[PDB]
């Protein structure tokens, strides 16, 4: 039972209305930039008691960490941010929770709505910029209808198929006094009537025969099995299924598991690919088909019977058409099939021992792999060590490159949620940012962003955010003065001709430029830096032992590739094992 | 003070809500089709014992009757489709009315709201069809917003610059019941803050200053004075400016009126461009210089003090540059100068008389001109014996064409809303639908459809409507056998080859193709055909004594050519006076 802070009868501003409609969702934390056209909204942030506001440094901040609050807890961020100029900082933010599927809800201010198309101040038609990258968008045109579009919007943002939802209130909206309705019916009669119903038993039955009569299955786990961590185990248990995992899936199921082909895809592990190559039933739970994973679309999986259980009706057949389908939550077919398996038993009797034996042969000739070289510290050790010293359950956010690969590769996460890593936008700087969000939401948590010196630099005003919050968030960056994952194609496909991946300064062409632990200096937060590989694993145990912030500068030699690499549209008989910039 | 025919605390269907919130607004004529989608609208229409259905035979009549009920009552016209077909045969009109600035509220029925998206039975998203093409449009997505979106649609299509409004309402918010309340506010905050205010003394004085010092004043108005008669004439009497009017203003001016130069542009007089070509002060009221009036816009009025006062913001400068600018209705305007020149009047000394003096000299050197070829009937001199015989106080209607011009060119008349024509998109089969609703407005009044062969037939269905609704309306039909019009241009500029525009049977080519007589027979509509020119004025007049409908044939020449033309881009210096298609 709710207990608001106005009387039932009592008129209040539609910004104290929009705050408790937040309160009644359950938000306990924010992340909001004001401005003029939202300070009414921030007025009434400040008489709220359960809701909290992280003031970030820029909005794409701001959004980044509710980003990183929702991929850590399966709750939905929210963001806030005044018209014009705050809004359109959103849109990195919207783009990529809209490509990953993360709940969202984004609040922006807007001007008057009799100013609303007259070039007014601070004035950006964000609905109509944001409607192609959000799930969906509302312009509140009435003071009465912000219970109701607040409660759709938090809906939609967290059923079906996760996504963005942006809410944009006029300011004379936020000023405007009313009388809340709390209890408004929803306007979504046609979203609401087409969302997936239980999977029936008809087609829970047929995926379990499809398993008695192969011989090659191979698990094919992604981004929509995040909740279905005890189920999806449960289902390998009674299968004897080997798993693989996209980026977006990693930690569904335990990496450091003896059935783990670890990822697939471009950067996947030999073995993951091979599997899936020579497979005959391929179990697509939660996945999308991206062209990362699959490479030529012909190829993947050529010789498979496709079993793709999806909750978005649009994705099933949009890239690869499978034979079997199911449109409902992978968590319920998932129950519905262990129940299955359990009583038939006996019956099936289940065993893929050679199968298995078969790519535990490929998993002993090609593991990954990497090149010590003197002293200088390989970065896929570097992270090696941090999974040792935190014992793989501290939460890891990446930003993108060649850092956030081997942060896939070389970190065995145990639980979904603990990886937080943009992949399908791919936007750098969010690893940064979703540390701050992922630590608000597990405070007792160990947080450690593993960022890049590109990744970490857009979006390092961030680190004034950290020590102001006191957030224990570590950064372990892998400082390689370059652009890599360009820089990798550029001596791969371009004869290593230089086009602007170069990060440090050609002036003092051997120093470490910037000198990162100076921005961690001028936000308070102790730093250090290590070069020797004898040195790395005291620096690492350090950071994690000083309380609070701590920023680790890891140089690490930049000729490293991201092996093995599958190129762009290619198949598994075009994998590159071996190779660097030297 | 308003009577329902429900309990104030009573729930009635959403199709009850939005007949009474129509009966609320004044309706007393609706032009319905019934499908599927619409059947419960329908129902409550019966309902209704103040809102009586004229049912056409094609939507598109259902819409054009709308529209001819509006022009000529300056009450908005009201239709109602169904989904689907019925929808998007409404589109014609809804462009027309657009184009035109006619009042209009559609209504169509909808799938029910989770069907949309789905391509369900006869679903078409006519809001996306028809936004570039109505004022505004609007989708009820909820029974509660009947009363206030009827209101909107109301307000939107009879304030500022007139249009149509369409309101899509799914089938299933027509069945839901529900209690309306019908004093909630409209949603227009940026519409309603931008309508333009009373004009102000200081822009009302320097035209009348303009006027004094002008010695070649000429009047350009045009569908935006209809409501401005008496005082337009009275503006006349105080400065005695010529008056040149457009298609869409004639009548707004008494044509028959010493001081009219009548029309102006490709077809006007030579007198009246002339006017406009060497005037020096150029008042353009309700004008939107529109290329078939100004030619080439670097030529037209090249050398004139531009004075345009429009309602709407967009249209001051949108082709022309004008000097001095009002923008507001141009009814006020006329008032406010009126007190001005009223008061000043022995201060000001205003005499044109010299100005008119060389106008009434062009006048008489170039009047509009027809030959008569022995007994066959002129167009014009038809049209000129209805003027007489009905003394210039009948509503005439039209369709598209060559007729079209005669019937602008060769009739007086002597108030506004006697002229029934499309002008902007020209569509032809206007004329007989736009007559049907032209006399359920004024059931008192002559109202003759001046049509022509091409256009009569292709609403021809709409004579079915006229016997059933028992409505006097007369049909002068200008039958020439061909795309008339068209026809002029190929004899103009394709040396008279022609592509498709004779209408009758090749096989037969000298008989009158189709038998129009007998469209007339198969609705019960009494009919004659007249060819020999001495026989044409008692013909009319049968047809205007005998009571109700009646179709009158009449067989023309088809070499005829409407004079004067300007050719489209041209100047005042490329009018053409002589020739046609002999
Ligand atoms: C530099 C870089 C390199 C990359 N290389 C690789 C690579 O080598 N390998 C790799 O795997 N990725 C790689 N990616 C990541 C990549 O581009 C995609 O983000 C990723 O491959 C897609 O993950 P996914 O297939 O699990 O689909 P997701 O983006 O995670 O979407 C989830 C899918 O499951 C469905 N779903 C959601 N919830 C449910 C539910 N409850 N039940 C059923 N279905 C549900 C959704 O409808 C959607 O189809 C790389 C990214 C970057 C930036
Ligand atoms: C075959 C054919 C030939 C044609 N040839 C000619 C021709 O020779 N000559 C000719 O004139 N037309 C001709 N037309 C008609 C033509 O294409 C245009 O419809 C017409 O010229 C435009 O009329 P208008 O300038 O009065 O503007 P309208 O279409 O009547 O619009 C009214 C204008 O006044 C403004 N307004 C409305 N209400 C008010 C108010 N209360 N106060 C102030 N302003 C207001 C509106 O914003 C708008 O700018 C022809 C049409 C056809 C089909
Ligand atoms: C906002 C943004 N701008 C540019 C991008 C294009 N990319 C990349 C890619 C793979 O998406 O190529 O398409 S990765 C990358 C360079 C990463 O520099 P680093 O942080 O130092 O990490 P590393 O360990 O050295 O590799 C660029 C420039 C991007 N994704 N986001
Ligand atoms: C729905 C529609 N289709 C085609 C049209 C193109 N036009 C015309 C025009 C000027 O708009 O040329 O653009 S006029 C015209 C022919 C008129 O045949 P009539 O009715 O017999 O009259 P008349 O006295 O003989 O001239 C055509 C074919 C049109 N406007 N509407
Ligand atoms: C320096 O100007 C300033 N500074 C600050 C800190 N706040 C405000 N607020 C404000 O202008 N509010 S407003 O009247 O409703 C308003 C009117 C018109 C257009 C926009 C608009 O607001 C939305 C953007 Cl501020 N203005
Ligand atoms: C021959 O079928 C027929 N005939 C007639 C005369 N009426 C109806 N009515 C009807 O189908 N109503 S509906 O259930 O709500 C409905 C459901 C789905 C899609 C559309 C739809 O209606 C909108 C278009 Cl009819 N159907
Ligand atoms: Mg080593
Ligand atoms: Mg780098
Ligand atoms: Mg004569
Ligand atoms: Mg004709």
């Amino acid at each position: 039972t709710f207990i608001s802070r106005f009387a039932p009868d009592q008129p209040r501003k539609g910004a104290d209305i929009l705050v408790e409609a937040l309160e009644r969702q359950g938000v306990e934390t924010v992340f909001a930039y004001p401005g003029g056209a939202s300070m009414e909204i921030h007025q009434a942030l400040t008489r709220s008691s359960s809701i909290r506001n992280v003031l970030p440094r820029h909005e794409q901040g701001g959004v980044f960490a509710a980003e990183g609050y929702a991929r850590s807890s399966g709750k939905p961020g929210i963001c806030i941010a005044t018209s014009g100029p705050g809004a359109t900082n959103l849109v990195s933010g919207l783009a990529d929770a809209l490509l990953d599927s993360v709940p969202l809800v984004a609040i922006t201010g807007q001007v008057p709505r009799r100013m609303i198309g007259t070039d007014a101040f601070q004035e950006t038609p964000i609905v109509e910029v944001t409607r192609s990258i959000t799930k969906h968008n509302y312009l509140v045109m009435d003071v009465e209808d912000i219970p109701r579009i607040i409660e759709e919007a938090f809906f939609l943002a967290t059923s079906g198929r996760p996504g963005p939802v942006l809410v944009d209130v006029p300011k004379d909206i936020q000023q405007q006094l009313a009388i809340p309705n709390w209890e408004q019916a929803m306007r979504l009669p046609g979203y609401m009537s087409r969302m997936p119903k239980p999977p029936e038993d008809s087609h829970l039955e047929q995926i379990v025969r499809l398993i008695s009569e192969s011989k090659k299955p191979v698990l094919y786990v992604g981004g929509g099995c995040l909740n279905s961590s005890d189920e999806l185990g449960r289902f390998v248990e009674l299968t004897g299924i080997p798993v693989a995992s996209t980026l977006m899936g990693l930690g569904s199921y335990p990496c450091d598991d003896e059935l783990s082909l670890h990822m697939l895809g471009m950067h996947g592990t030999v073995y993951a690919n091979y599997a899936v190559e020579h497979s005959d039933l391929l179990l697509a739970f939660g996945v999308r088909f991206d062209d990362r994973v699959t490479g030529k679309l012909e190829a993947f999986a050529s010789r498979a019977k496709i079993v793709h259980i999806d909750i978005d009706s649009a994705e099933i057949g949009k890239n690869k058409t499978p034979h079997v389908s199911v449109c409902g939550d992978v968590k319920l077919a998932l129950q519905g099939m262990n129940k299955v398996l359990e009583n038939r038993a006996e019956e099936l009797k289940l065993d893929f021992g050679v199968w298995r034996n078969e790519l535990n042969v490929q998993k002993q000739k090609f593991p990954l792999s990497f090149k010590t070289f003197g002293e200088a510290i390989p970065p896929q050790y570097a992270i090696k060590v941090l999974d040792e010293l935190t014992d793989g359950k501290a939460i890891i956010s990446t930003g993108v490159g060649q850092h956030q690969m081997w942060a896939a590769q070389f970190y065995n996460y145990k639980k979904p949620r603990q990886w937080l890593s943009s992949g399908g936008l791919g936007a750098m700087g969010f690893g940064l940012p979703a540390a701050i969000g992922a630590s608000v939401a597990n405070p007792d948590a160990i947080v450690v962003d593993i960022d890049g010196d590109g990744s970490f630099i857009m979006n390092v005003q961030e680190l004034a955010t950290i020590r102001v919050e006191n957030l224990p968030v570590k950064v372990l960056l892998l400082n390689n003065q370059h652009l890599g994952m360009v820089m990798q194609w550029e001596d791969r496909f371009y004869k290593a001709n230089r086009a602007h991946t170069f990060l440090g300064d050609p002036a003092q062409e051997d120093e470490i430029f910037p000198n990162m632990l100076l921005f961690a200096a001028a936000c308070g937060i102790p730093a250090a830096r290590v070069t020797k590989k004898a040195d790395l694993r005291e620096a690492i145990q350090t950071m994690l032992d000083t309380p609070g912030p701590y920023l680790l500068d890891v140089i690490c030699p930049h000729q490293e590739h991201v092996l093995p690499m599958i190129p762009s549209g290619g198949t598994f008989n075009d994998v590159i094992t071996e190779g660097d910039g030297r």
